[PDB]
């Protein structure tokens, strides 16, 4: 092999297709137990087989829609549509559209810049302490790159125009945008056909659809003040507590007693529910409407408080040494939080790494919450084990 | 705020400094319990305060040295030097140097291309099934960018020349390389002064030095056939079992009985040790000499086999329902493996996501290993709990 064959340079766009894993996650199938929203049983925990990268390109567009609530607090609605037969996904939101105007530095229309060029974002000035999920300037381009067709439609009354542009063939082909007079209610709609060949798939199957559907339920629970519709029907979830009920309202512990679920909205930025786990530590958490499926410092921050107080309670009845990991082993925690300028160790944002001192707010759970936590069966489970 | 202030485009080099977390991990301090190699006590588990990104720029250069064993199986030695007072770290390796010749496409010297330009690698052709840790073409440039001074010295008898070039100021300044006749034993030496201001540090303190030192011990344990020296002294670790002994040889269980440690070299590519954990599930694992500190599919692959067999053993004595997570709760596993073309969800490579069918080898543990595993106290701990 010559020097030029061994030592190679790639462009950024080449690198994304060659090394998708750090951008969107694995492009190969994964089987694991997780929660999905199925057509027959609704929310349930089962083995699911799906391609992470396909989940993530959908998630990037969904979180971008949620992020628009920060740009326009008057936004009220996100509508998600998935048609497996035609292979078309659309995510629509109201509130302010994107300025339909030429960027005076980049010399292209703003929507074309931020959907068609890498490393473009409204989230690069961190002196603005924002609680958007967007941070890196990649997500929408990654969806475009992994789509055979990707259409951006946006209408912005302030600029008196609507914009529609379509990319094809993994963001490699496009054509002139359609610009028209607009004076109505603003919106943005992203419509895409995922490139299933990139994921070794023939069709959007039941498992990936059930996962994407569950993300829409997540958003109904996590994004305050935004209603979510899925395939033309409003999701009947009106806040985080009602979302948590989808997991725990009909569940019993192993002794046949209903799970006792405790809740506190500590402040606008921290919503916490807690109950007993009999399957080891479990957390369901969102940072800025991102599902932090590997957790992070926000989970540790909440859990450590509970663990500390419950250790105190057990100690007043253990006259041996009960260890924090043993207490955490019995906790199922649900957290919805808003973090200023969060950091993550990957574009997929599964693990939120920002230290609590930088969150921009605190979650100081009340003594009433801690007393309630001491009554949800965790203390009993620890004490019963102190006999062994 | 105008359109041009809100919507911004960044260059790749700008993006790395603005968003370091997905490239090198957090640039803010972290405190956590982990294993380090201290000057007073050697290997020990304690709270450590360190900046992950600084650990990682060192790790990138260390794993690059280990990777040279794949390019030249005759390599025998890596030498690591850390001087906190002068702020100089050097990592030297023998075996083949890098070709000191002009790349005919990029029109620069090969070492200058692959240490001074982003997205450059010898690991971009995946039809070669390699067991190097390098995959993405970033690591060495990331160290350069996060260094106030970064020097590459390499000597390659085949090309009859040595090369020395220095970059300064976060890879923003350099000068003409020094090219000289060379006809001796090949080597490469990377010498850098980390930009501590990027990590809000004044000096390489005891904690970061103890972590970097431990990585050198890891390499002595993980990289077959390569001796490691640290500050001029050979590390007395001669293979993976002797490395594992640093953790477990002097440890007792809570009843005062020495931990029973079982071992199998299943084949050249899989080395496994196992013992009892009393602190919840624990794994220490390496993929291609990378410390996979969040685990991955290689850990699950090994652990699931053990868990399955131990469930069988318990069942022959539990005449209630013992769950896999309960068995895993008692496992401390150590794994050193070589995986073809591994994938990870981040440049920091903490979590290896490649599915087992793609590993290029299997680890089928023997019935003798499983019998030994049934005698290391895990089964006893599970059964004792079956009484409760
Ligand atoms: C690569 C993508 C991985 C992933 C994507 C995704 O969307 O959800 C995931 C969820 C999950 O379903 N949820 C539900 C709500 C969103 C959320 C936020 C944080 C944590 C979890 C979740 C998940 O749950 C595992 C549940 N355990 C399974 C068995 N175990 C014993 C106990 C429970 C594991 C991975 C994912
Ligand atoms: C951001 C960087 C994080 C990190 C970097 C690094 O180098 O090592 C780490 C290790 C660690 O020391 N080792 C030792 C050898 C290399 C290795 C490979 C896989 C897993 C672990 C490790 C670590 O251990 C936690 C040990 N538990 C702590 C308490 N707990 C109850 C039980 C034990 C946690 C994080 C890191
Ligand atoms: N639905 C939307 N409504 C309004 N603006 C949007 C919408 N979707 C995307 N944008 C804009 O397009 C930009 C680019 O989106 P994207 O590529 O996802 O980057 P990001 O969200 O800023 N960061 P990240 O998702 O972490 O890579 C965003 O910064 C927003 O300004
Ligand atoms: N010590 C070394 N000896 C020989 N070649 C080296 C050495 N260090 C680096 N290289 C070469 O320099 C290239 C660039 O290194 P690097 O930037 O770390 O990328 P990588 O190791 O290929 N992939 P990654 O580390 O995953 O970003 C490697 O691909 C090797 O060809
Ligand atoms: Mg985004
Ligand atoms: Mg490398």
């Amino acid at each position: 092999a010559s020097v030029e064959r061994v030592y190679q340079k790639k462009t950024q766009l080449e690198h994304i297709l060659l090394r998708p894993d750090t951008y969107i996650g694995s492009v190969e199938p994964l089987t694991q137990f997780m929660w999905v929203y199925d057509e027959d049983v609704g929310m349930n925990c089962r083995e699911v087989t799906f391609v992470p990268g396909l989940y993530k390109i959908f998630d990037e567009i969904l979180v971008n829609a949620a992020d628009n609530k920060q740009r326009d607090k008057n936004m009220t609605c996100i509508k998600v549509s998935i048609d497996p037969e035609s292979n078309i996904i659309s995510i629509w939101n109201n509130g302010k559209g994107i300025p339909v105007v030429e960027h005076k530095v980049e010399k292209v229309y703003v929507p074309a810049l931020i959907f068609g060029q890498l490393l473009t974002s409204s989230n690069y000035d961190d002196d603005e302490k924002k609680v958007t999920g967007g941070r890196n300037g990649y997500g929408a381009k990654l969806c475009n790159i992994f789509s055979t067709k990707f259409t951006v439609e946006t209408a912005c009354k302030e600029y008196k125009h609507s914009f529609k542009q379509t990319w094809m063939n993994n963001m490699m082909k496009t054509s002139e945008a359609k610009i028209k007079h607009f004076d109505g209610e603003d919106y943005t709609c992203i419509t895409f056909q995922p490139d299933l060949s990139k994921f070794k798939m023939e069709k959007l199957d039941k498992d990936i659809v059930a996962l994407m559907t569950r993300r829409a339920y997540d958003l109904a629970g996590s994004c305050r003040g935004v209603k979510v519709m899925f395939n033309g029907k409003k999701l009947p979830v009106n806040g985080f507590r009602s979302y948590v009920d989808l997991y725990v309202k009909d569940k019993l512990d192993e002794t046949g007693v209903a799970l006792k679920v405790i809740h506190e909205l500590a402040n606008e930025r921290w919503d916490v529910c807690l109950t007993l786990s009999e399957k080891g530590f479990q957390q369901i958490s969102f940072v800025n409407s991102i599902a932090t499926t590997k957790g992070g410092r926000h989970v540790d921050y909440v859990v450590d408080q509970v663990v500390g107080k419950l250790i105190e309670v057990v100690k007043k009845k253990n006259k041996v040494s009960v260890k924090p990991f043993q207490v955490k082993n019995h906790i199922w925690v649900f957290i919805n939080c808003l973090i200023e300028n969060p950091t993550f160790d990957s574009q997929t944002k599964e693990n939120m790494t920002l230290q609590p001192k930088s969150f921009g707010s605190k979650c100081q759970l009340s003594e009433k919450f801690f007393k309630a936590a001491s009554n949800c069966g965790i203390v009993e489970s620890i004490l019963n084990w102190v006999k062994f």
